[PDB]
């Protein structure tokens, strides 16, 4: 005689409350460096969405890391929202960039086929 | 904050998953939770996220190892641990007491509110 409960899409609500966190720089583990501009984050939810940030947290414990002249802020941070939401803004003019980063970042769900 | 060029669906749920899968195999978490002598690895942030006892315990300290009160035991630990991943709860009849207290030490409030509740697995 099991007992169950089951929460319907639970991650989904997660996930959101992730985000919140990390909007209110609240629990988290790492601060990514981008030209200058400090993002917090945890590791998990990068690590999660890039194979990049995977291998990376496999092999430093520093609670900072410094991204290379290739990753630009504003990109970033459309990619960081991406791991946190699953949703990736349109980015007139520097899509190019935004699609180059998130390739260096090796962000595995945002292309397609 | 205007036209997005993909929305994933249900993109949370598969999200949780892999948490879930790396706490499995200790990777990437931040905490070590102590109870009756058996560590467990988490990440605070999905403690915190269903876990108002856990937010309270994190802010007051600064420390990659808790322990909790001899009153918590390891084996209904377990099984709110491995809700706070998977928003799914299961046990045997005979141990829903044990679990329902423990839940609430933990202060988990999304298993004893309205909504959804228990059920007789099939």
């Amino acid at each position: 005689q099991t007992l169950q409960m089951e929460i319907p899409n639970f991650g989904n609500s997660i996930l959101e409350c992730l985000n919140e966190q990390r909007l209110q720089g609240l629990y988290c583990d790492v601060s990514v460096v981008v030209k200058g501009h400090a993002f917090k984050a945890h590791r998990a939810v990068l690590a999660a969405s890039s194979s990049y940030f995977r291998d990376l947290f496999n092999n430093s414990r520093s609670a900072v890391v410094e991204l290379p002249a290739a990753v630009q802020p504003q990109s970033f941070q459309q990619i960081l929202s991406f791991c946190y939401t699953g949703r990736l803004s349109m980015n007139v003019g520097d899509q190019d960039l935004l699609m180059y980063t998130a390739g260096f970042l090796q962000i595995q769900e945002i292309m397609e086929k």
